[PDB]
C-alpha cells in the first residue's frame, strides 16, 4: 500500500506514504509527491 521512493504513478495508482525521520533534536518529514511533469513517478518532497 504505502509507497517508498521514486515509484511509478502513471501506470499505478498507489498512495505515496511519508517517510518521517526521528532521533535527535533535528527532525525531518520526508514526503513523496507524484510528479507527472517530467516522467511520472513519486519522488521525495516537503521541505
Amino acid at each position: 500500500t504505502c509507497i517508498g521512493h521514486y515509484q511509478k504513478c502513471v501506470n499505478a495508482d498507489k498512495p505515496c506514504c511519508s517517510k518521517t525521520v526521528r532521533y535527535g533534536d533535528s527532525k525531518n518529514v520526508r514526503k513523496f509527491i507524484c510528479d507527472r511533469d517530467g516522467e511520472g513517478v513519486c519522488v521525495p518532497f516537503d521541505g
